[PDB]
């Protein structure tokens, strides 16, 4: 209910995977000698240090090999205010979270707020969460 399993063939720089459990952007992709596996680098998106983790190769069917890693369960939350580096952002169900942070990353800060004053009710923000903490992690526009 927390992540997705993805094909390590459909991972690519920037992504964001689950490493050692925690949301990380991938910022170096290298294959063991060993095993084959493939060996994720990424940036903690809370505390931005550095976490490595390795594939996951299993054989589900005669001949079907499989390589995947964890990636986490975006929320999409509609934008209701901004105020100082943090929103008033709300859920599908309606349920307000007062002060979620938003990441420092890519210019996302900017493009919302250029987003926001343009459009309100078509903005919305990719929400990820790690152990009960939300952030904002990217931004979409609904048609």
């Amino acid at each position: 209910s927390q992540t997705v399993t993805i094909p390590c063939h459909h991972i690519r720089l920037g992504d964001i995977l689950i490493l050692q459990g925690r949301p990380c952007q991938v910022i170096r992709i290298s294959t063991s000698a060993a095993t084959g596996q493939h060996r994720y680098l990424g940036v903690d998106l809370f505390t931005k240090q550095l976490h490595e983790e390795s594939s996951f190769v299993s054989n589900p069917a005669p001949s079907v090999v499989v390589q995947t890693m964890l990636g986490p369960v975006f929320k999409q939350y509609r934008v209701l205010d901004m105020q100082d580096g943090s929103i008033v952002a709300m859920t599908e169900t309606g349920d307000v979270k007062q002060n979620l942070p938003v990441i420092d990353q890519s210019s996302l800060w900017n493009r919302l707020q250029k987003a926001f004053e343009s459009g309100r009710g078509s903005v919305r923000v990719l929400v990820v969460s790690d152990h009960g903490r939300e952030m904002a992690v990217d931004m979409k526009v609904v048609h």
